[PDB]
């Protein structure tokens, strides 16, 4: 079945590049008329200890089984290369942030965030840091359901080359520890990845927009203060920035001023997150009960709602 062995590429016709994802190619089921996105995984099956962990990833997508997760449907080969079959959803969370240009409804956002949270705990739970959450690689349903797309295999199949092109797409979004090159981050840069999201969702803004990765640290640190004494070690031993020296700050800006009109609530969220201090970030499943989620019974409510969606949904 399509747990069991390798499928057949036959049944699916081309129909462009989806997406920003690599190569990934939207396709259709010639037998179901299913919409699909496929991936291309392995260039040669030939070296032997290759394939042996290719199969180890694989076999860890198959239990990376979640609702606000995309799904892999099946693989298959063709000659010499290998090719996961993934689910297509509708649109990403990007496109519905340039719908809106002043933000998301506030229920829209507790929604859309709620799921993200979910999807990442799940994650971590399996000993998997996403390391790539930003807007355009959150898909959304026709029915509203997040999935989260792009974590792991092609990334360590990936040239020093793509690690480059992924940094630079995901600049916006990474954690502080990230962009000094500590090499021995954890789960908390996901956390980090979310706090930037809670007041783009909101204002329809950026949080911190550099245009490199020592003016992404000035933005952070403008905002929120120095580093931690272990990330300035880290900065002043990489090679990356020799001859650079790290924003000092006389005056700092503070989320609440530059977000006045912002709730004391949602604040407090975003800044949860945004620890300079990623010891200091909650994890996932102590932000689904943060105020912002209970109050109302909005969790409670949603995630009966959030299972019908996907029981009809899919
Ligand atoms: O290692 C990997 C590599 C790639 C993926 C991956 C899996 C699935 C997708 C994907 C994307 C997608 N849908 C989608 C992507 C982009 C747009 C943006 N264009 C808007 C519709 C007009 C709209 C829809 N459906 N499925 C993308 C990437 C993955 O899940 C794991
Ligand atoms: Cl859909």
């Amino acid at each position: 079945t399509e747990n069991l062995y390798f499928q057949s590429m036959e049944k699916y016709e081309n129909l462009g590049l989806v997406g920003s994802y690599g190569m990934v190619m939207k396709c259709r089921n010639k037998d179901t008329g299913r919409i699909v996105a496929i991936k291309k995984f392995l260039e040669s099956d030939d070296d032997k200890m290759v394939k042996k962990i290719a199969m180890r990833e694989i076999k860890l997508l198959k239990q990376l089984r979640h609702e606000n997760l995309v799904n892999l449907l099946e693989v298959c080969k063709k000659k010499k290369r290998w090719y996961l079959v993934f689910e297509f959803v509708d649109h990403t969370i990007l496109d519905d942030l340039e719908l809106f240009p002043n933000g998301l409804d506030y229920q829209v956002v507790q929604k859309y965030l709620f799921q993200i949270i979910n999807g990442i705990g799940f994650c971590h739970s399996h000993n998997i840091i996403h390391r790539d959450i930003k807007p355009e690689n959150i898909l959304v349903s026709q029915s509203g359901v997040v999935k989260l797309c792009d974590f792991g295999f092609a990334r360590t199949l990936a040239a020093p080359g793509e690690v480059y092109d992924d940094e630079v797409a995901t600049r916006w979004y990474r954690a502080p520890e990230l962009l000094v090159g500590d090499v021995k981050y954890g789960k908390a840069v996901d956390v980090w990845a979310i706090g930037c999201l809670v007041t783009e969702m909101f204002m329809g803004e950026p949080l911190f927009p550099g245009d490199s990765d020592i003016d992404q640290l000035y933005h952070i640190m403008m905002c929120l203060g120095n580093l931690i004494p272990r990330h300035q070690e880290l900065f002043n031993k990489n090679p990356v920035f020799a001859g650079v020296r790290l924003p000092e700050i006389k005056e700092r800006e503070p989320l609440e001023r530059r977000y006045p009109k912002l709730s004391e609530v949602v604040i407090d969220l975003a800044k949860k997150c945004l620890h300079i201090d990623p010891d200091k970030r909650p994890f996932c499943a102590e932000l689904l009960h943060h105020d912002f989620f209970q109050m109302d019974g909005f969790a409670e409510r949603f995630s009966q709602e959030l299972q019908l969606k996907v029981q009809k949904d899919a």
